[PDB]
């Protein structure tokens, strides 16, 4: 059993290791980045990749009033054999734009740093708003 | 980092505390819970409460070809502070309408036992094909 | 000539050999159960088998102010001699959407209880509104 | 619980007081009174009104290779209270031409008999065909 | 050259030897025999046999707004000697739904009278709308 | 009552105030003016207009195996009140190709002479073969 | 007078100053990057600041196949004595999407370098096609 | 870098070369050539050619308080290798109507000089309004 | 011609067979029934029916300071032909406000004596005030 | 009770007293003296005067399919006492327009002949459509 | 604590002292007298008075789909000591329209009956909806 | 039949219950708790609940000179099943702003004490002022 991500007071309650992706993103999003009180959370994006500690990073970096990230998950095995886990996280943000700037922003990252993995995404909605307001 | 749930070759092999409602799912589904090659996992199910052991208990039981649930997890903090955990699982279903299925399966297994948490639930929708093919 | 079921003020007054299948199709339909007095009643379901007391047991069963069963009727004989006799029973209900969920709701039940009949079902569409309005 | 009307080999079994209106409908149906071995009962046409004997008639008069009614039975009550009965019968076809004519053909026997009762009627579509062959 | 019959203000307008076949015609069109300004007269239907009384008393009959029938014509010699005159009367009505309904009154009322003639009939579409509004 | 026009054996039976239309035709049709055995008679074209003498001639003209016009007749009152009369007549042909070709040639005729009246014209068919063979 | 920028047969022909800018460009946008020979350029995206040796840093980068950058130009006056020159880069795109990302491609980088300065830009759509083809 | 045209205090302090166009657009526009405080710059018009000594007259001409006219630029090359220059002006004006008045200025100077060129243009819309105001 | 009904100084002076329904118009109209020299007669509602003498009671009836009907008269034949008569009364009221309630006293008095035919009316309104002051 | 006006199928059924009038009418008005199918009878226009005569003339005058006069009537006395009739015709017509050009068509003949009264005339609209068709 | 009168399935369920005054209202007030899904309640007129048995008839009276009395309640003391009661009834309708109607219905009833009480009322308007729907 | 709550000559006749809600309303109505002779009685509160025992509390402490709430009443039946009651009680002010404040003074007290129930409630407009004065 996980437990979520800590959220920040200031920069650096964010881990050392995560603060330049953070950083990035803070300036990236911008207002987009900030809560919308008159929205609901029926939106999200799930990056998933091989590496886990990236996708850790990832979480720990995703960290706003608007946009929130799940801790580091993992897909189901495909097939009926165990198989190598895929890793995944949930960044729920608020509405169906910000979802798009959000995968954008790693995109950007990515593009920022060739180390970085490229890891695959999708945009995700939810049918019911999701208890994420205050 | 969590581990996806082990896959099962026989009704034996699904943990013993959810074996009962595994095999209830099992009945019910029918033919909706069995594979489809031809379709793809745009789809899925998030079920999201309080009680970790219950969830445990779901996504071990929906296990199938059709009908994969990730692992134990939970939602974001909803605020600036540390808050009580929100556990949920991510149930992937083939199509919409297992979707629909999946959800009023445990609906129907909550109506069977009213000792089951009222567990709070979203249809999901992906615009990209989640990798949970062979 | 056959009379309608009797309606209920209270789940007592659902015969006793019904009241099991009542009560868990009122809370499995849950506010699906309920009337809307904007719907109009050009739906139903179908339900057939050869066991005149089961589907008795059904009838008294689905009976709400959105879910209205007619009583325990049959189908006319296949060829031209007289045979064995196919039970079944028309459940009215309000919209296409809850046709769907009484008949998952009857294969709920029957999943829950292996000694119930596999009943064989049908959705049904009426082109012009049936008078059970009030 | 009701049983089916009996099939006819000749006109004489058809009970006397339907004869007039039975031997109508097989010169008016003609050829598409006859059955169909290639196609399946997914139709049927709705009677209901609050004279059961005339629809006793109704029931006894439509009954073909292609054309079967069911009993007398009635629509559930539309209220919380028990209400005046409303008698109805279902004039199985074979494909949705048929259904028009018949329901056309009793509209017809109406036009002929001014006695007769006005009937309300609504063609009936069934998702899955009803055991009705042989 | 021959001329239109009269139309009726009221029914004894109708000469005496239509009545009865006009008077049921009036019922059993119902509202299909009132007239649709929105349509247009792209449609009839035409009954032929070797009687001209008999499709003299058809074509007075069908005698309302959306149903207008022609004098009593003829088709022309079938071969290149003159031979027994095949007569025939085209019922214009206006739409093709009517045209099924006309031609299934007349064979109404041929199953009401065993005196009247069977008359051959058949579904006529006009490219281009005739000169029969006001 | 009509009768239907006389067959030419030569272009001296036609009557004379006709032939000059006559001949025009038989060149014009040429091959589509002879009979098809294979063919039915699903087909015709129907000219209107206020002249009933000139349609008497058309009549008369469109005499062939393969394209046989009806009697001069005429259409119904478009109104409650009677109208002057609009003159038709029914050119009955084999294919719909033919009735194109029909229309045309009297639309050839109309151009060849300016004295002759501007007909209105409309394709025809006919959903079962008219008695029109040998 | 003023001359296009010099498109790149490889990375190093793009000048050593800009180099880093144009790599980062041809990652983010990506398939977006490159020509479609079925769009027409009727959309571009203008920069505009108070440094010219920045805007032609942009310039020099934003040279792709489906994007390209003009000179460093600049906006007229805005009253009617002499001021500080605001210098403007119209960066013609394919399409109105492409567009959008490429003005978020520089608000990227914006966010990836502090140093740069923040641009400030426009969506612009042209009524008919710039010739801009191969 | 290029720099912007300069504004004008009296008709003389415009080029030698630019003043008969520029006279005959400041009549020609009349009052939809003076600038309208309330309206923003959201519009222009793109003239483009192969000669930029009449381009770089028309940038001359066009300079008013509701019309402002960039300095001469250039599109970028076409295609891989470098091509013969495409010249061009934004002649940006204050609103959609004036757009097409300009744009319909120089069609009407062309028409009155045969020698000038026949230059292409294109209406422009911005998104966002550019800083052209006081 | 017609000549307009007798005012009243007492009700006695209104014809016995019409004292009843004048009686119970006096009541319920109450004030609306008095005369109010400020306003003007652009208003009345017209009813019309089959009985003359029915009309001719309520003609005798509706006859106040403010409320005046006029004489028993009819509308035109709606075809060429003489047709059985619509006769129909104008009941000339003050304002909108009174139309609506002259309209509603009749269909009040309706209500009351089911012996009474059911009338149809219409509001009517006029563009220019009646002579009907004083 | 007072008859409707008597319709014409000829100038000469008019009455000779009324004929000038009526001729003058029919050539006026044109097109819009004839009937529309489509439209409905929610407009008169009403002349009224001292002159029974002439307005029993204009009566007989304006009878046409989209214009027909009411027959002589007359207002209601305006005082207590009775008082000098004030004779009336509602001139029923189709549409609004139809209204101003006939209470024009009449303004026309009283100025084509001042031998004619000049009769007093209002607008008329109903809410509700009139019995006036066919 | 008073409870709201009993609503009817028949006439009879009406206390038989207030059928009278129940048909009455059903007749006038027609199809206003019907129940409007689309509509809210955010009308209802109040009628008082000093007898309440009368009142209490009333309310019984008014008891339809559209329509529905409050129980017998009263207004408050109007000075410091008590007085004698003055009773009131809400009677909730659904629009404004239907309350004129109401308050005149009442009013129709007085009038047809002097033995009745003449009652004060007064229409009601309400900010809010009340819970008055299914 | 019930009766109207009595007046309060000092705060100990309030019901011991009701003081401390009737204080609190004492005071913070103030002046504009006191009764204006100048105006009418043309407005009121209803507040409705579930609860009587709270709405009796509500309706004794209501009671000033300009503030009257009327006793405990309820709202009839919503659908034509007999349902679980809402209670209400109209709190009758001077006018349209003490109704604000009345319907504001509640909130005041439910936000003061979060065991007393949150009562729905509505501003009521009454055309006809009520007899309270005095």
């Amino acid at each position: 059993y996980q437990q979520p991500p800590v959220p920040y007071r200031q920069i650096d309650d964010c881990p050392a290791k995560a603060r330049p992706q953070h950083i990035f993103y803070r300036r990236f999003l911008g207002k987009d980045g900030r809560r919308d009180p008159k929205c609901q959370w029926k939106f999200a994006v799930i990056f998933w990749g091989n590496d886990p500690y990236g996708l850790k990073k990832l979480s720990q970096a995703f960290q706003f009033g608007g946009v929130k990230a799940g801790p580091v998950s993992c897909l189901p095995h495909p097939g009926p054999d165990q198989s190598p886990i895929t890793y995944c996280v949930y960044v729920y943000c608020q509405n169906k734009d910000t979802s798009k700037k959000v995968q954008m922003a790693r995109l950007a990252w990515e593009a920022s740093h060739p180390l970085a993995g490229n890891l695959q995404s999708s945009i995700v909605k939810f049918k019911k708003p999701l208890p994420l307001t205050q």
